[PDB]
C-alpha cells in the first residue's frame, strides 16, 4: 500500500505542470506521477506538422525527461478512482492512496465511432493531426493531392483546440496556391457546429478569410462513416435528421469525435457527462474536498487547450495551498484560453477570451487580424515556452503580461 501526498494522474500538459508546482510546496519525494505513456508531446505543433512546416521528432521528447526531477514516476495506467476511501488502482494491480488528488487526463479520442475508422487509415488520401499515428497521414495526403474535394470535418462531440480542424484546412488551401493546384481543388469544411468560431470578433474575421478564398463550409453537418478503399465519406445533416449524403474525396482530414477518459467516465468523481465535476473558479471538486482537476479532462466551462492548462495552474496552484491551510479559496479562474487560429504559412490570428466569450488579447494591437507576428510567437517562441517553462512551474498565462501592455498604453493614451 504506498502512499503519496499529492498524487497526480496523468502525465501530460496539466500532469506535468502540477507536478512541478507540487513539487514546489511539499517536497519533490512526496509528489508521484501516474502516466503509461512513454512520450510526451507538445500537441499544437501537429498542426504545422500535417501542414508540412515542422517535423513530428521535434513535437515530443521522452517522458521521462519531462518528469521533475525526485518525483517518482508511476509508469500505468489509471484503473480505478476511489475517493471515498482517498484511493486509486492502476493496471499493475496496486492501490495507491493520496492526501490530494490532481485528476489531468486529458480527452479521449473516438475514432471507432466512425464507420469506417481507424481501419480506413491504411489507405491513402485521408490523415489527422490528432492523433500521432495518423498527422503524418495528413502531410502526405496534402502532397499527393492532385483534383478534387479536400474535406475537412469537426466532429459533434466536445473537442480540445477547436480551432485545429479549420487551421489545417486554410494552411491546404494556402498549399495548393503555393503548387498550382488551387485551380484543381475544391475546399470543403462540414463541421457540426452552426458558426465557424465561438466568439463573434475572430468569427467575423474568419468569414472574411472564407468569403475571400473561395472556401465551402457547411453547418450542422457531421462525417458519420468513411470508405478509404472507395474514397467516400458520408455526412449526416444534423439540421434535417436523416438527411444523408455521400462524397468523393482527394483528401479528408479527419476530426475525431472525443469523450471523457474511460476510466472516468463512470468514476464517482464524473459529471453526469463524464468530465471531472471541478468548480468553474477554484478548480476543486464540488463533491471531494480533497480532489481537484485541470485540463481536458474536467468540465470547466472553456475551450480545452493547452493555453486554457497554463491559467488554471496557477489558479489551482493557491488553491491548493490556501487549502493546505484550511483556509477558503478566493482567486477565482476567469476562464482563460486561447486559440492561436493559423490561417496560412506566415499568418496566425491569436484569438484569446473568457468564460463570457469575450475578448481578452495580451497584446496592445488587433489580434483579430492575420499578424506574422503572432504565426512567430505559435511557430518558435511558445514550443520553446512549454518545456522550459511552463512544464517547471514558471507559467500560468500571459495576465501578468497584459497588465503591463495596457499600463504602457496607459504612459502612450
Ligand atoms: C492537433 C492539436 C493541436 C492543438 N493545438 C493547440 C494550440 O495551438 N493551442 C492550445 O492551447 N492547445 C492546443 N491543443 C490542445 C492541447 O494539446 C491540450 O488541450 C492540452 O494538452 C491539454 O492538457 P491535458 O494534460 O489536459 O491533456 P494531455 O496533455 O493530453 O494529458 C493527458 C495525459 O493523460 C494520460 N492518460 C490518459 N488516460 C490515462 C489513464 N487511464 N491513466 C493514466 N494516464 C492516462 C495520457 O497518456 C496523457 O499523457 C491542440 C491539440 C491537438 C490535438
Amino acid at each position: 500500500m504506498n502512499h503519496y501526498e499529492v498524487l497526480v494522474l496523468g502525465g501530460g500538459s496539466g500532469g506535468i505542470t502540477m507536478a512541478a508546482r507540487m513539487k514546489r510546496k511539499v517536497g519533490a519525494e512526496n509528489v508521484a506521477i501516474v502516466e503509461p505513456s512513454e512520450r510526451h508531446f507538445y500537441q499544437p505543433i501537429w498542426t504545422l506538422v500535417g501542414a508540412g512546416a515542422k517535423q513530428l521528432s521535434s513535437s515530443g521528447r521522452p517522458t521521462a525527461s519531462v518528469i521533475p526531477s525526485g518525483v517518482e514516476w508511476i509508469k500505468a495506467r489509471v484503473t480505478e478512482l476511489n475517493p471515498d476511501k482517498n484511493c486509486i488502482h492502476t493496471d499493475d494491480d496496486e492501490k495507491i492512496s493520496y492526501r490530494y488528488l490532481i485528476i489531468a487526463l486529458g480527452i479521449q479520442l473516438d475514432y471507432e465511432k466512425i464507420k469506417g475508422l481507424p481501419e480506413g487509415f491504411a489507405h491513402p488520401k485521408i490523415g489527422s493531426n490528432y492523433s500521432v499515428k495518423t498527422v503524418e497521414k495528413t502531410w502526405k495526403a496534402l502532397q499527393d493531392f492532385k483534383e478534387g474535394n479536400a474535406i475537412f470535418t469537426f466532429p459533434n462531440t466536445p473537442v480540445k483546440c477547436a480551432g485545429a480542424p479549420q487551421k489545417i484546412m486554410y494552411l491546404s488551401e494556402a498549399y495548393f496556391r503555393k503548387t498550382g493546384k488551387r485551380s484543381k481543388a475544391n475546399i470543403i469544411f462540414n463541421t457540426s457546429l452552426g458558426a465557424i468560431f465561438g466568439v463573434k470578433k475572430y468569427a467575423d474575421a474568419l468569414q472574411e478569410i472564407i468569403q475571400e478564398r473561395n472556401l465551402t463550409v457547411n453547418y450542422k453537418k457531421n462525417l458519420i462513416e468513411v470508405r478509404a478503399d472507395k474514397q467516400e465519406a458520408v455526412f449526416e445533416n444534423l439540421d434535417k435528421p436523416g438527411e444523408t449524403q455521400v462524397i468523393s474525396y482527394e483528401m479528408l482530414h479527419v476530426t475525431p469525435p472525443m469523450s471523457p477518459p474511460d476510466v472516468l467516465k463512470t468514476s464517482p468523481v464524473a459529471d453526469a457527462a463524464g468530465w471531472v465535476d471541478v468548480d468553474k473558479e477554484t478548480l476543486q471538486h464540488r463533491r471531494y474536498p480533497n480532489v481537484f482537476g485541470i485540463g481536458d479532462c474536467t468540465n470547466l466551462p472553456t475551450s480545452k487547450t493547452a493555453a486554457a492548462v497554463a491559467a488554471q495552474s496557477g489558479i489551482l496552484d493557491r488553491t491548493i495551498s490556501v487549502i493546505m491551510k484550511n483556509q477558503t479559496p478566493t482567486k477565482k479562474y476567469d476562464g482563460y484560453t486561447s486559440c492561436p487560429l493559423v490561417t496560412g504559412y506566415n499568418r496566425v490570428i491569436l484569438a484569446e477570451f473568457d468564460y463570457k466569450a469575450e475578448p481578452l488579447e495580451t497584446f496592445p494591437f488587433d489580434q483579430s487580424k492575420e499578424r506574422l507576428s503572432m504565426y512567430l510567437m505559435k511557430a518558435d517562441l511558445m514550443p520553446f515556452l512549454y518545456w522550459n517553462m511552463m512544464l517547471r512551474g514558471y507559467w500560468g498565462g500571459p495576465a501578468f503580461l497584459r497588465k503591463l501592455f495596457h499600463l504602457g498604453m496607459s504612459l502612450e493614451h
